[PDB]
């Protein structure tokens, strides 16, 4: 039965946020490759040369993620098993933040021309590379605490997380609540649009981290209610360290919610 | 059981020549978008960069696929059930080469610097963007039969007849022929390595077309042998024309063969 | 059984008034889209153009709309089920206005050349506003207490509320009273009536609002008295907050009569 | 029994065809009215201030449809009880377009600027009106072949045609096809969205004529399929001559095709 | 049963040569790759520094062979099984003279200094060099016929030879004639000492020749004593054409002796 | 039963080191027969002509194999028969390392012009070839810790430690945890790309090293998994020093792990 497992979320945690570090050490190595990357005409878009860039929508792909994220706090904070739900978004987010590396490594596309008055650049050391890694770590990204000085590359990340967050917030509520996930959706909506209107990334970017985040989260969820990780040797799953964390929960979690505080 | 139905595959050979001609003439509309496409310098690979360009490596990846074609063209002569065969051949072959078509609209992504050679451009007008369409379309894309003068943008063509030649011939061989098996993932193996050797493709073109003719493929023989057309509305199955070209096929084809002349 | 929720009526009655507020806010955002609204002539109008313009027409109907307020509020006053009776005005009223807002929103239409007197405007700040606002808010939108100075946009507030204090007056009293309901039906078209000959408003903005109030009316108690909203999936119901106030409630309520207060 | 009265169907196409010549006269008795409707500045809207105005944009609303009619032609000849769903069409445009007098005749609005260069004006005569109106009768109201020169007014007519008939290809087709489904709802948004990206009605026009055909759609096949009609005194149906016509018609019409022709 | 397949033996001489003609083509392409390839100082070897080179050493090899075919023909001459016993020379013979060839392409290691004076060389074309392949092809490799002028390289050929018809000898003889036996494992231990004492090959060439054959000769016996070509999934045989020979021998062949000719 | 013997494996972890010492001395002999071995060109190969020279590829080579050696040693702790694992660890790489010393001392064979600045050289006397040797000795041959200056002879002694370390790893571990077995592949497999794009050796010396560590692996363990060395008199097995030690054992050894030290 559902075993609250209170040492593996730790490991989880951890887990993610080596990821989290290790992805940003690779994103300032990566802008290492080429000096200028802001001189070049933009490739020819469909998207991005109808709709003219709009100053102000790169601030609102984060006021959706915000909001999504404390909508999920609160669900968080009113279930019974919690600990499951923890241990589940950090092994997402992991796996597809080392395929983002993967796939920003092989080749770097970039906008040519946002972001153009950036400082900094040509960090020639090993130990002056660290304290840029370190400021994108400890900035998570965002634009509000500012650490997007420069432009990103493939396999965008804001809309993994929107995306992620949706699914999570849609997949861990009644199936009766259906307002709620429209309300999900429509952010999650807005923000790609908003992320594609501020002329930070492609077109092709945001369908391919759209895609792929959908079908890992499918994928991983339907393993995990088919408990094929001891039916027999399927597929040697190839999720890291996933047989590790589902080993304890079997069959599927349902939908219980509590409060915790003892004070009625 | 088993229907041999010959004018249902005469439909469908008519569905892919519409098709292959309908890439043909996008490539026209799409090349006109940026007119020079040969100043840029390219985007920092990992393969385009350690990897010199090899001058004939393009020549062999078409060699490659002429040997898988003969191959598979022996199975197709000596099967029981080689009119579903063809009819499964072109009902994916479409598909794929639709989605093709919307990847090239949406984002244009060439390599600045071969066949910069290449004469014609600046097709304005309504009756020369046909005549280039046409020049393209009867002669198989390919570059011994010269119409491939100029560069070619995303979602490469050759790694999706190589992927699925490949696949077909694995999938309707008995499963006891394992060194015809291990033959053919070589030459597709091969064929893949030569687009990128000679530099006509970058590292992500590449393996985008690898793994969605592969999933669309396996996804196909999972409906067509769940028989999930008739089994209930399980999810409005997306390909197109799938249940009129599968519907007098009832479970899985098995793999007989037979002489199919009268003189022994 | 009918249990009086003394609880959830209160959380209804909050609702009203932030709807009301939200409105009011949404009215002084529209009125700086354009500065005149005096310059423009009247619409070729087929009623306006037949009746002079009254200037004691509009106060006639505000007399009735409180005379309407007497009659409905004795009758809230003499109910053995008041709690519900009032839960199901503000959860009524809090609906209407809602479209309000966005019919007001998507498009602007006045009536041009009344109020041209009218001061104010030109609010070139993020505060001011909201401290007209709240005069709009904290006068009930009479002209007894003058607050309404400048025009009224379509979809106006008067017949809303004129028409649905009519029908609950009709709905909660026995049939065998029809006497007061032609008395009550004379007052609400006599109301109408002079909003249309005090040139406020135009003939379209009265329709649209006469047939809103009376359909959204008659679909509320439907489903109340059908008790849809837990048999099944019947309609996937968009009211706000509909099963939340009624869960409680099963069947039709009656039309029982008391005394509230303990000495007889 | 189902038995086609062809001596009915013949009246009911008569009976639409009638309106349609009041509909015409009416728009140049109302267009008499204000003689300049070309000077004002247009009222304040959210989508006809954002997105620009296109030139070609109005004529593929009716090129959507021609299609949405050819399609239904097609659905027309192969369906057996074709003498029943044509019967149905010319009872309910009938009825709508006759609420389209209703509110042209009560309020006039139109978009202040547009097809300022429409000659003639000033039909002050008796006779001349019929030639004018005649000739908007004998033109359909489509700019393809060019008769509506001039403004357009309140409930637009390309709106109701371009939902009638998706509502109708929808409905009379079996529970199996929603592909077709699927692709007239494009056929519909599109044609909805271009009628208002050229600059030729409001954002209200537009949505308030979209619900009324959406509404009295369903209500009618409401009634007709549970035959409230002859079972009891339901309503007092107000759907002008309704009960003549649907009182040889039992239950609900199935859904069985068959070719009339006798050339196998 | 045992059944003598004559037309499988056919099919298995074809094999042979071609291999013995491809290896030939091998031969001369290597050649190739160094042009003097007789400048080099003899490596240190244990054997060649003591051993003082003998002119007529090589001639004495060939001679053992011819003597050891003479035998070995003998016993084919007067066997039941003869047709099986000459599939199986030319099924294992085709194999090792398969691995000579990628041993000889990966490196070529030859004797330097012996046939200084050897003639040939500089072959600049694609067609002389074919000839050279059939001077090389039909002379079979012994100085008798001189066709071997310049040196040879790794994994001699002559080693394989005299091993391979050692081994079918000693096999195919009754266990009863162990005088045979020693005389043969004379002629072969003898002809191997030559070639080394010849300067011929280093000692490492032999070594490896002499294990290899030996090796696959057991293995391919063992397989067909074990006939686990059918009784399960074995190992996955990499031999080639491994099960289509021996698909009707079953069992192990005995030694049952006859006379040919019907003329006693 | 399993009785750990551990003055048995003593003998075992002694007689190793002492063909270490062995295999060290007689190096420095080989070394003493040509002076130069510095001048010759080297032999036409297929990989040492295309991939140039690497600096720093041979020290990925010792990294590999200190990290197959740290793994090792953590099996080597939690297993339950730890003295057992070791004791077919030190009777394994002395047989192994002892047909080292009879293949370098027959032939000799290097790539000739690396490690050309190497210094000391003609070590003619008695004593002085010891002090040598010792230096190798203690120097494990590896070039971090700069012992091995020249060049390297036939038989790599790098292939042998990467590929028994990686077939005790896959052997050793319960057969379910196949990737560690799949990582130990590619620690295999880049050590052994890396010594040849250094230049170390040639293409048929790493091959004949890969073949014969795998090859006398397998045969050991199915030796031991059958007992065969005491069930009759199989084949006089070859092993030195064999049934000495293997005799205490009985039946396949289980993959029992446990946790020695007494501080849970
Ligand atoms: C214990 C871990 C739980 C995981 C929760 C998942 C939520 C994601 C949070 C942060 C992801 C940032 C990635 C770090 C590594 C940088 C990679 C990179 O350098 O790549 C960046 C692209 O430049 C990726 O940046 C992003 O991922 C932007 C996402 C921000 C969306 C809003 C998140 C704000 C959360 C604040 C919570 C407050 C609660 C309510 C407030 C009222
Ligand atoms: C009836 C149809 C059956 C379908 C069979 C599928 C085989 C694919 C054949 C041709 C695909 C070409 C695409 C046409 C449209 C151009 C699109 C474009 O313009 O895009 C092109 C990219 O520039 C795509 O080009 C290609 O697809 C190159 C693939 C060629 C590989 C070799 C095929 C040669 C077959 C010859 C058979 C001979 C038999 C043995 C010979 C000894
Ligand atoms: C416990 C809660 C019960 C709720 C009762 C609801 C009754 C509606 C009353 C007033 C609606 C005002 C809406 C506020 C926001 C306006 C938005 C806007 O600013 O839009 C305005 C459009 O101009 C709406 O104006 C109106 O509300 C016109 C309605 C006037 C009808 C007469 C109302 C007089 C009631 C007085 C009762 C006194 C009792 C007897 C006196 C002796
Ligand atoms: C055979 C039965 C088919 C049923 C189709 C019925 C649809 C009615 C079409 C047009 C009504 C026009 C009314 C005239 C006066 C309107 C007053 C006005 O002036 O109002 C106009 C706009 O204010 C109304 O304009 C329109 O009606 C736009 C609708 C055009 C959409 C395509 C209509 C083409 C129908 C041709 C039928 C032939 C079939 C060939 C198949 C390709
Ligand atoms: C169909 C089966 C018949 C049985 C006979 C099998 C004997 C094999 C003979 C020769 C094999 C030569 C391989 C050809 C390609 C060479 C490749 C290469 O080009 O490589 C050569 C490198 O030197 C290999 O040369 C050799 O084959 C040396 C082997 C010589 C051993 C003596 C062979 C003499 C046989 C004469 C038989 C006559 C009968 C009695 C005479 C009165
Ligand atoms: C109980 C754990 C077992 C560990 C297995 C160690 C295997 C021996 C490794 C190397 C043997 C070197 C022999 C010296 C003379 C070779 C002749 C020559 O000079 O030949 C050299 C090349 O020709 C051989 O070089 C090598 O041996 C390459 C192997 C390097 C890979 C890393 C090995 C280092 C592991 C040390 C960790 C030990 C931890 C503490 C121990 C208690």
């Amino acid at each position: 039965r559902l075993d609250p497992e209170y040492w593996k979320t730790i490991l989880s945690c951890i887990y993610v946020f080596i990821v989290f570090g290790f992805t940003s050490f690779i994103m300032v190595i990566v802008h290492e490759r080429v000096p200028d990357m802001q001189t070049y005409p933009p490739l020819p878009d469909i998207f991005l040369d109808s709709v003219p860039r709009i100053p102000w929508a790169f601030a609102m792909t984060e006021v959706c993620g915000m909001i999504l994220c404390y909508i999920w706090l609160l669900v968080l904070l009113l279930h019974k098993h919690r600990s499951i739900l923890l241990r589940r978004l950090c092994s997402l987010m992991g796996t597809v933040f080392l395929l983002r590396c993967f796939t920003m490594f092989v080749t770097s596309l970039s906008v040519p021309g946002q972001h153009l008055q950036c400082t900094g650049k040509i960090y020639g050391s090993v130990w002056e590379k660290l304290h840029r890694a370190f400021a994108i770590w400890s900035g998570f990204g965002m634009t509000l605490t500012g650490v997007h000085t420069c432009g990103d590359y493939m396999f965008s990340g804001h809309t993994v997380v929107l995306t992620m967050l949706n699914f999570f917030v849609t997949e861990y509520t009644p199936r009766s609540w259906n307002f709620l996930h429209t309300l999900s959706w429509v952010l999650n909506l807005f923000g790609i649009f908003f992320i594609l209107a501020a002329h930070e990334h492609y077109s092709i970017d945001v369908f391919i981290a759209f895609y792929i985040t959908t079908r890992l989260f499918l994928y991983y969820h339907t393993l995990a209610n088919t408990r094929a990780y001891q039916q027999s040797r399927r597929a040697r799953i190839w999720f890291p360290m996933f047989s590790f964390f589902e080993c304890n929960v079997n069959g599927t979690v349902p939908n219980e919610y509590c409060w915790p505080f003892s004070k009625p």
